[PDB]
Formats: C-alpha cells, sequence, structure tokens
C-alpha cells in the first residue's frame, strides 16, 4: 500500500514541490501561466517535483491513480490560439525537447511529433503534420503528438475547465472526464500499458507551447493527485 | 447536446427529486440510511425521481456520465456487516424484487442473485452462493450480484468513503475510483455495453440490504451526477 | 502517575460514561447531535461523566492532556449557520447557564459572554458584541466567549474535521492543530494556567448552540482523551 | 495556502519519497531498522526525500506543521541500550557527520555534540559529556545534543511508542506529546524560532546511533506529516 498524494488550489514561486521549465510563470493570484505572450515558439512545462513510482519491477504491479485539475485558456489579439495544454507523464529526467519548436509538439515531442511520454491533450489548433482533427479536440497521446485517440471538443476563451483522469491498473485503462464551462462533459478512454511504455520512476506535469502567429494564455488553476500502488 | 445533472449535499424526505423504496429513512443531518436495523432481511433503496435517457435507438448514440458520491458503513453489536451498498442503473419501472430475501442480493436481485441492472457494489459480507470473494470487495455487476469482476477492498467502520465513476460511451468503459479514508485509492474498470443491457430510459440509485444475522448502518452522504448525450 | 483516558469511536444514550445536557441527541450511527433545529436558541452539551483532576493542591503539580476528536458542521435551508462548537473544561458541578439565550454564548456563558470555563471554540458566526473576528475562526476562550486569541478558519458544510489538542503542564501551553477536509492544518496555541482558572477537579466536554435565525447541524463523530498527572 | 502532506503505514526499499543514510534497513514487515547490530558506532538516518519549505523570505511567514509517528526500541544480549532515537529538522544538505563516533551524538552532531538541526530526542543512555539527565529522557535539541530542555521518560523494551508534535508558527512553539505503552503520556514544549535557526527549505527525518558496547534495536513503524504555509 504505497501512496503518493498532493493537492494545490493555488501556486507560489519557490514551492520545492514544483519544478518549472520554459517560459512558465506564477500569476499574482496563484495561477500558473505556461507560455510567454511575446516569445516565438514559446514553451512552458510544470512538473510535480518528486518522481512517482508508477510500477514495480519487483512485483509486476502497476499503480493506479486518480487525479483532477482545472485549466483555462483565453484569447489575445491578434494571434490564433496556440494550440493548447497537455497533461503528461514522462521519465523523471524529462526536459523540454532540445531545439523545441513549440507548436504541435506542445513542448513534449520533437519535430516529427514524437517523444517519450504518455498524456492527455487539450489541442486547440489543427496541425496537418501530426494528423490533428480539423477541430479543437481531446486526445490520448502515447509517445507522439499524433494521438492514438481523439474526440471532438471545444475550447472556450476565458472558460474554466474541470478534468478528472482515472487510471485503473487492473485493466490498464486511462479514462478522462472533461466538464466544460456550460456543464456538458466530454469523455475519452484508452488502454495504455504504463509498465510497458514508461520507466518505473516517472514524473507528472502539464506543458503548453505556442508558435509565431499562434499564441494564447494557458493557465493551470488547481491540481489534486493521488497514486496508490499495491505492494504484495 | 442533451445534458442532465444534479447535486445533493444532503437529502430530505419530501423532496420530489427523490424516490424512496424499502426501509429507507432520512437522519436529522441530511443523510440517507438505507436499511432498518430491526427488520429481518431489511432492504432499502433510494432512486433519482426523474428518469434519465442514456441512449437513443433513433440516433444509436449512448451517453457518457460522470458521477461521484460519498457514504459510510458503521458497525453494530451483535451483528455482522451486511451486506454492503450498491450504486445501480435499472429500467425506469424497477422495484424491489418480490419476496426479496435481502442478504447478498443487495435488494436488486432474486434468490438466484439475478436481476435487471448494472451497478458497482461495495460488498462487505461474503456470500458463498454468489461466487463472492473471501473478503470485502468492490465489484462490477451486470444483471446479477455474482460480479463480472471484483477487486480486493476494505470497508472501515465509521469511515466516510468517496467514490468517483466515469462512463465513456465511445469505449463503453465503466471506471470506478474509491478513495478510502486513509488516502489509498482502489480502482476497478470494465467494458459494459449499456445500450445492450438496459432500456433507453433508466434510473440511477442506491440500494442496500441486510439479513438475519447480518446487519449494519448504510449511509449515503452526498451525490452529484452529470450525463451527456449527443443529439446528432 | 494518575492517568485518565477514554476512547470513543461512537456514542450511545444511557452509557453512564457520558453526561447529556440540553437538546443533545444520538443519531443511529453513534454521532452526537448537539442541537435541535426546531427550537429557538437551542443549546446542547455532552460531557464525560467521571470528573478529572487537572491539578493538586498538595503536589502543586498540574496535569497534562492529549485529546483528539473529529466533528462536523452542516448547513440547512434557510438559516445562517450558528454558531459553532466549543470544546471546554469546567467545574464538575457545571450546567447550562440558567437562562442561556443560545447565540454566540455557545451554551457556556451568560448574556455578557462570561462564564467559569476554559475551551477551544470553532465559531462560525461573528457576534460583534463579543468582539468576534469578521470571519470564521478558532479561538482560545478563558472565562469568556470573547476569545483571548483567535485565528482565521474556514468551516466547510458537511466536512469531517479532525482536531488534536495538547496541554503541556510544564509550560502551561495549550496547542491546537485543526485539520480541514482538504488537507491543510490551522493551528492556535496559547498559554493558560489551569491551576489558576479552574478547581482541582473539572469535567471535559463538547457544547454547541443555535439561535433564532441561526441554526446548523453540529456533530461530534468521535472523541479520545488522555490526561496524566504526576504525584512525586 | 501551501501544504505538504504525506503518510506512511509501512515502508519499503524503492519508494523515492524516502532517503536512507547510514545503516538503515527495511524489515519484511515494512518496519525501518535504523542502526546495525553488528557494527561499532553504527548510525542510520531516514529522511523524506523532498525538501519542505518551512518559511518564506517573501512573506516572512513561518509554516505550521502537525506530525505523529510510532517507534519501538528493544534490548539485546549483551549490550547496553544505545542510546536513542531523534526526530530532526535540518538543512537540505544534511548528511551524517564526517567520521561520526555515533552514540552520544545520535548521528546528528560532531564529537562536541554540536550540529545544524532542531529536533526531539528520545535519549536512552546518559552521556555526561553532553549533560544528559541521569535517567532516560525526552528532550528538545537546537543545534546540539545538549538539549535546550528535557523531561524524565522511561523507555520500555519492545514497547511501541506513539508521538504527536505540533509546531504553531504564530508562537514558534514546538509541542510534543508522547504516549507510552502503559497509557500515561509525557509532554514537553519549547519555543524555537525556525526562521532563525534553519534555512527556508529543510528536510525531516529520523536518526539513531550506537557505540561499541551500547547497542539496541531502533525501529520506526509509521510516520505521517502535514505542514501548511500561509501564502499572503
Ligand atoms: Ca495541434
Ligand atoms: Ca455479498
Ligand atoms: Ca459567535
Ligand atoms: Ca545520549
Ligand atoms: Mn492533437
Ligand atoms: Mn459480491
Ligand atoms: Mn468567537
Ligand atoms: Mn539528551
Amino acid at each position: 500500500a504505497e501512496t503518493v498524494s498532493f493537492n494545490f488550489n493555488s501556486f507560489s514561486e519557490g514551492n520545492p514541490a514544483i519544478n518549472f521549465q520554459g517560459d512558465v510563470t506564477v500569476l499574482s493570484n496563484g495561477n500558473i501561466q505556461l507560455t510567454n505572450l511575446n516569445k516565438v515558439n514559446s514553451v512552458g512545462r510544470v512538473l510535480y517535483a518528486m518522481p512517482v513510482r508508477i510500477w514495480s519491477s519487483a512485483t509486476g504491479n502497476v499503480a493506479s491513480f486518480l487525479t483532477s485539475f482545472s485549466f483555462e485558456m483565453k484569447d489575445i489579439k491578434d494571434y490564433d490560439p496556440a494550440d493548447g495544454i497537455i497533461f503528461f507523464i514522462a521519465p523523471e529526467d524529462t526536459q523540454i525537447p532540445a531545439g523545441s519548436i513549440g507548436g504541435g509538439t506542445l513542448g513534449v515531442s520533437d519535430t516529427k511529433g514524437a517523444g517519450h511520454f504518455v498524456g492527455v491533450e487539450f489541442d486547440t489548433y489543427s496541425n496537418s503534420e501530426y494528423n490533428d482533427p480539423p477541430t479543437d479536440h481531446v486526445g490520448i497521446d502515447v509517445n507522439s503528438v499524433d494521438s492514438v485517440k481523439t474526440v471532438p471538443w471545444n475550447s472556450v476563451s476565458g472558460a474554466v475547465v474541470k478534468v478528472t483522469v482515472i487510471y485503473d491498473s487492473s485493466t490498464k485503462t486511462l479514462s478522462v472526464a472533461v466538464t466544460n464551462d456550460n456543464g456538458d462533459i466530454t469523455t475519452i478512454a484508452q488502454v495504455v500499458d504504463l509498465k510497458a511504455k514508461l520507466p518505473e520512476r516517472v514524473k507528472f506535469g502539464f506543458s503548453a507551447s505556442g508558435s509565431l502567429g499562434g499564441r494564447q494564455i494557458h493557465l493551470i488553476r488547481s491540481w489534486s493527485f493521488t497514486s496508490t500502488l499495491i505492494t504484495t
């Protein structure tokens, strides 16, 4: 019964529990703003400092986790949304890809759109090079920004979005429940074998990118997480 | 985009949005007690008054829902904990079975343990006749209390438990996340084709049940539900 | 080495280990409900039957105690929550003030807010005539509901709150650490000379009150106490 | 508010949330054995891997924390009970002192008994050189094993001890409540300004040592922590 669990309803620079990468910044109201509105191909990632052990090579066991968070995207003259946020899980040594071009890489993949991570994205800009659907979408990414599975969605400027992700180790099923501003929910689920795609010790976090013409305000308002791993 | 959603911090007799069946009763604190400690083979169920359309034959669409609630199961001498609580979905006409012997059935099945429903059960007494696990478990039931899949759990007398369940129509994956009082989480997921097990219109509720030797307190503390059906 | 220690997980009417006063009542699950929601200016106090000796005239020593208890306060239509719960220490011959008007007095002080007691209060209603902070708070009271020291606190409806108190005889220090639902802790400490504010023998207990337009559910879910006095 | 909060019912190698130093070993029963029974001047320390920020240079505010743990010491033929266990707070670069003689120092200071730390010791051997009271005892240490204050305490072999600590930042009051096997409790409280004795970011841990002739079994059974810093 090994269990990790933290909870932030706000943030503050200096908190050792959080690692900052890229153009990340903390607003005077505890909000985390992932990108820089004057930088080209701006990328900003935020990770939970302490690495979590999602699976043990000693017991074959994979941990389960229930996490939920709330983000918000808002438009800015005169750019076009850029192109979103992504909740990812990667190896502990994870760093913004070298020479990151932002954009469709969302700050976690290389140019080909590949990388070593598993995540859920809230994509707001269609990128033909990665097979993005023609509309805002939610997709489960496994080592590539070319989502293994997507679903129509719609990002509403200035609207707060509540997401609840559940990963059940028994079936190896990652489920996502998105509750939009107006009240409707958008779900999407996919079987993903963490023990076969990631190393025992990984880290959790959010990443947001941008481009030259495509730029917007990405904000992470709160985050609660709990990962329980059976040890027997 | 058809959406039904409600929130119950505390319940109260006389509220039209709720239906009462069996030995149900509302405590002076706004909690629903499902069984009666004095009756033999006691059974009580609470249903959300207004029925919910979870799928439409015209469209072929199935709705996805997000629901979370909290409960408490406290002990009493000289009785054994019986038998647990169950979150279920059934035909809008659903009524407590005729001659319901209580016990394992959980107030949703007959002596054979068969019925017309789909639900998650936080089972606390092991009923050998229903291929029950040797311990307190959580399980996914489909037209029977002889679970399709169970996972080792632990009910802690007098402990307030939190549960979150996500249903994804696209994959038809019912995922549950039990958050024990000590922080550990328990999870179980399963593929259940709702469209193929229940009518277009159904009702969501809670049922508990006791036996002769086994009896205990079942309290439903709070309930919030939201389902969305694509209408196109 | 004279020690007094009892551990209550749930309660029950009759048990001669607890004295009931006022509108107290016991829920079906062992929870104590200190007030009546129909009575105007209700008051309810629960005490530990057997009195405890906190200080000896001979040895001159003062006892030390470590107590912890979880409580809950839930809202109701359409009243203002009132007014809080107070853990207190008073003379073995203690009774509810003859003429208790309820309100902020919390069933321990008169209309002037004065009384012969010592306690830690969890006040939710600001009563300007007792010099109450503008927000919910936790204060150390000594012979008055007009706190000697207080701290901003947030009472959540339907949230189980856990409290741990430590009294150090050597320093005559009273340390309180409150743990809210969400995880955060609130703490208040204060130096209080019991040997000079109470009689050799006292009684420990819980007390809550209601008013006319102000009423709410006060619940004591559990309580455990342990005091130790040296005789050398 | 900034809150750090963990909880360990047991431990096990691998868990990235725990740092080991010295002769720490993890028993199959999930217990931690701090010293080695076959080494001379053995020393073993265990720490929460992530550094906690106990105060901020920005706001100036100091954090408050509530922690409780359980441990057990046990004799062995034919060595004398060595010589204690200590709960400490130190800078993030805290390591076992170079060439530690063990014993008297408890593994956290130099031969002179000095060091950089704030702790609570459970001293089971009298070291005249550090001014140890003649009997076993509990003390509050501030940068030296020559306690700033102490209180008589008996260490019963094989007896499980449960501790509760509550630091109130508004008074800088460290309060300890020790519950002995028999049921009696021991208290001790000392004012210690952490913002003046420690850096912004610190680590929490347990240490124990031994000598050539003095050796015993030091076990940590469980540990739960929770700190909260106001951020405004
Ligand atoms: Ca894109
Ligand atoms: Ca059963
Ligand atoms: Ca008041
Ligand atoms: Ca010593
Ligand atoms: Mn995409
Ligand atoms: Mn079962
Ligand atoms: Mn007050
Ligand atoms: Mn000492």
